[PDB]
């Protein structure tokens, strides 16, 4: 059954997140020839969760020798040392200050001679593997998942997508806030991939995410909210703080608040 | 306009009640010829704040020499020192506790030779004494106060009403679960009478009362809810227990709760 | 407050309608100097209250001697002795069939020389009898009244209106489904011309007025459904069959069939 | 798909639901290497359909003598000889009175050394007649089935099961209305138990339903309502009284009405 | 996954209908081994696209020489080529003006001795071409597709149907306005005949449409509305018109109108 | 009663506005003894809207001459020559711009020795005008009108306020993102003042505004989305641009496009 985790600050769900994903890789056991196959996001949230792990390292509690990671997502036609570009995002919050091994780092590179080739050689990198583990990931105000469109298939794959209008104002803050200098192209995973993992995590922290979790929480499973689909999904996990709590029935907060004691 | 005071358990909502009660009285400086005038209701929930207010009043916390009561209703046809009339239910858990004065408790006679005189009686004695100044009360699961029908008119005055078919079973249990013989009408005051006092304190406890309690707070107001024209009294107050609290949204309780403290 | 009359077949509909008509004119005894002043719509629905209406007079059950009759409305530019005027209408189907007397049936006239001269003298001729008794009526799909628009101001007065392209198409039927026969203007009586009765009692059979039925006895008071204001008429009376409770929730029709028997 | 039986009274739900229970087995012709396998449930809904299943075998309609039965569920450490343990209940209200063998009654054990083992043995017992050909059951006024919680996985089995403070509340009055005199952990049928049986039919009695009702039948499948989830059974049958038809739409009862008769 | 094209007018509806019929046809290029297999149905907005496709087959942008139709439904018991049976139907507006073989036209045969074992063999018939490529139907008021009822089974089959009260009434317009006059049954395909096919075109044009539209387009899936079923379906499209529309979100339009451009 | 004016820009939107205020005026012919009087908020709406009545000022089309200005609200104990005061906001931007008397601006001051012998100087002064003849304002993300709670009396008066929580963080950007620079408390008309006005102007751009464009003009009266109260004022103005229609039924949006046109 989904798993819903309701706390109270960001902290404490960059915290919880950090922590699952510590206990997930602790029980597995990693070695060389069988790896832990982690899927990981970009944004503000992961962001204190991956410092969170970086701390959690420094420590003892954990080692990324043997993990192995997928992103969700790279911008089409950006220079992947680019200050902005999700490979810089990757490297500098996370794997420069973890004990990966490089040739476990997998992104998708949006400069390719050929964009189909490379969102296929994503999936079949993937496949290589088996399947991912436990894919981390954020949801946006409409439900949306990554860069897939917020009526994108359920079976939809690694594909490149045409960045919409206000995906384009959202991140044109990054850019100088210029709408015209956002990439208009990316290279996302599909509602498929994501759903194909064995565990999908989704952090949704903010008031301009309480709606979507309202729809995933509460809500039947509606076509138009990507996010609400993982309720068909065999281990579905999503942790939120109090401000994207606010649209919730105070029963729904209680019986999830009551149920992880 | 509206005070709603969510707080945890039924003991708390009579204590508020019974404070507010009080405060009212000590504030207001009651004289025999400028009196206190209270309207209270029958039941469960105000049993236990009788008994705080009795128990304030043993603490010297408050004086009702100087308080006048009118009470919501009566059966009909049922002698009056009956255990089960609305008489005894007054005198045994309240009256006969505190330092009243036996001419000013005024509840409506069921007995009488002529219901509409009596009903139009009753009418007149509060114009005597100029207005409530706080009307405690209690609302059904459908919203309803006192005997009044869910869909009553906001206007509808001292009146007989015949009993329906779930008032009849519900009052059973203090008839020898014998609906045969719980009376068949009853005096009760109109809603509009009630949003005639000054101040309207409604008490809710119980997970049965939280449908009325969202349609008081959050719903618009509809007609079929009378509990929700109280959204237009110029002093409403609605206190509630945690169980009645369940159906509305996190950050409908969030709000009131932060307001008031 | 409202009284919902739920019946099953349209017919029951129409002999309700008339009963009630005939029961208060018999209640308010009039005369000459002091009469009935009854308040009259047009359309498929009152043509069978009509026909009942006069088998009751036939049966001398009632005279209408003393009943003074204002109707909701008529086109403009038509001549008033057409088959399609409603000026031909009221007098083919009712009045020349029953005992009112010629200089106490009002109708607008659309065919004088000042149209705004002509609607005031409609609103003073009412205001000079004090007020209508009782006023039927029907609603739209969308629950606008007569040929008010769906937004009306609760004070609009009679005035000449422009007629909708829906109100077109749906009167084509009644000149050969021509579109450009039928008259572009109307003179209507306002929604504040309604409200301003003592009673308005409006019959609504068929399916496509089952959401005008549920917005005026389940919904709140909504601008957009003008008939839904009539829930703060002192005296407002809905009758409608089974196609038109439709949407309603069980609930509803309940109580009412109940509290009518 | 579903089969929504909206009746009136409980009396005519219990004779509906025992006449369904006869045909199937009269279809079936079960003989003693063959029998039919009926699931079975507890409470006060189930009862009035015991006593007509009484009634029907009295009237020699039908014989238990090559049907076997599987229950829902029974409380741990109670001895199954006390008055209200859920043995007593199925033999006292049923098995006493028709003609099963007693070899053929399979309850849960709450009294075993071993509660995994015994909830394997349960499974295993099912799986060795093949599958449940009916399973007839109740639901919570939240949609929850049997002792699961209203969060279980739809291929939760058969496990032992700590009763929630509200399955504690409302047992209570089986135990002198005391919350601690309540057995704390019951054995309990899974959702996916329930499912894979060939036929699910649901009985609903009471103004208590009514919100369950309408999510099984008016509702799209929500994951908080696990009686929803019955709707992607190939055979889901749904019957109901008048008092839990509340909520539903006036063409909803019309429909399921029309079509079963 | 879900094509949603909304539109202005009823013109252009049938416009977009008839060109992605002759686009998926002229693409498929169909041989007399291997013909293209089309799905068609009856009614009004379907007529307008087999005019254009008459058109635009005169224009020689299509040739129907390979092109093997199988229609959705036909009366029972009434003569084929009596001029309301939907054989007639086909032919006169469509088969009698195009270059298809007479004997790749499919239509359910009402006038057989055995209904059961004619719908079996139109089932065969669809299964020995394998599958069909494209399945063009309406949808009604309430989202039943075809003669299938609101509630039915998506897994139902091509069976014989006894027409509802409603389509009883509906089409009484093609019998005299005379609801005795109408068929009491017909043969139609099952809902799963058309989710069989590999793509389904649904067209709705009409304000009595767009309530079916947002059920389809905003609304979860739900057992009630057949047509919101076609959520799953792995190429579904949906035409429709401004009136269509009505019931939609602003942002919902908004968001198709951008993608589909 | 309700004019809603949809359009596509903010530009539209402060121009028309601009238009609006200038029409009334000129209407009026104000005088030194008979004046205009001009409600007026701050933000970054309202600003383009004095811009525009700047240029209309430039272009002789107006004289702000006989108008005389009350503004909505102040911070208090914050410099009134503070950049971010708003009595620097309306001189800066408006008034230094345009020929109105400086005796004739009215802005509340935060820096008195008595707060509440200030707001009640303020109502008189509003008193000694007679009324306020066009009021334009804005409307929070909740509804909320001015520094007013959002649950605020529709009679509340000119008062101190504590600023929100999400007050304190939305006006942060303008004390360098610093919730602890914001002062804690305003001076702020009531929503009686608001009311009190002959016609109130609502301003509402943004996509954020969408969900209180809705509940304006689609939604009952809400006592919690103070905005919504305007559907009882004689002459409300709502104007919007495409941002904030987003929510809205695409049948709400034709319907006043249509009207005003």
């Amino acid at each position: 059954f989904m798993r819903f985790i309701p706390l109270q600050t960001e902290q404490q769900v960059s915290c919880w997140a950090a922590q699952h994903i510590i206990n997930r890789i602790n029980d597995f056991k990693p070695t060389a020839e069988r790896p832990f196959v982690l899927g990981l996001p970009t944004g503000g949230t992961p962001l204190k969760t991956y410092q969170e792990l970086i701390r959690l390292y420094q420590a003892g509690k954990v080692s990324f020798k043997h993990v192995v990671t997928f992103n969700m997502d790279e911008y089409v036609a950006l220079p992947e040392e680019h200050p902005e570009s999700y490979h810089s995002f990757m490297y500098n919050n996370f794997f420069n200050h973890i004990d990966i091994l490089p040739e476990n780092i997998n992104i998708l590179n949006g400069n390719t001679d050929d964009h189909n080739a490379e969102c296929h050689r994503y999936e079949e990198k993937i496949k290589s593997y088996g399947k991912i583990h436990l894919f981390m990931g954020g949801v946006g105000v409409d439900g949306h998942i990554a860069f897939n469109e917020p009526a994108s298939s359920l079976s939809s794959r690694t594909r490149i997508k045409t960045l919409t209008q206000d995906t384009l104002i959202a991140n044109s803050r990054f850019f100088n806030n210029d709408v015209t200098q956002v990439p208009k192209y990316a290279l996302t995973i599909g509602v498929g991939t994501l759903l194909d993992a064995e565990e999908v995590m989704i952090l949704a922290t903010g008031h301009q995410k309480a709606l979507a979790v309202q729809a995933a929480v509460e809500g039947s499973i509606n076509h138009l909210w990507t996010v609400s689909a993982l309720q068909m999904h065999r281990h579905f996990v999503l942790v939120c703080d109090e401000a994207a709590q606010q649209e919730l029935k105070v029963k729904t907060v209680k019986y999830f608040t009551e149920l992880e004691g």
